[PDB]
């Protein structure tokens, strides 16, 4: 499933940023308007016993370029809270669901 880092009209946002997947299906997180983006999984809002380090960015990280990715496939069945660390007050949110 591919997410825009940032919508077509410019606005800060992961779009979809409310979505579900089963385990293993990867995600493109590509950067699009507005970078530079991050995707950091929130380690409070991630399913029970979790690495948040094997699938997020951490804040510090950037995504610099226009169509630069960051790929992650989530394993654990739960939902799963994520952010964009510089516009995460902006509303660069969302929350991907494992079933
Ligand atoms: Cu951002």
């Amino acid at each position: 499933i591919d997410v825009l880092l940032g919508a077509d009209d410019g606005s800060l946002a992961f779009v979809p940023s409310e979505f579900s997947i089963s385990p293993g299906e990867k995600i493109v997180f590509k950067n699009n308007a507005g970078f530079p983006h991050n995707i950091v999984f929130d380690e409070d809002s991630i399913p029970s016993g979790v690495d948040a380090s094997k699938i997020s960015m951490s804040e510090e990280d950037l995504l610099n370029a226009k169509g630069e990715t960051f790929e992650v496939a989530l394993s654990n069945k739960g939902e799963y809270s994520f952010y964009c660390s510089p516009h995460q007050g902006a509303g660069m949110v969302g929350k991907v669901t494992v079933n």
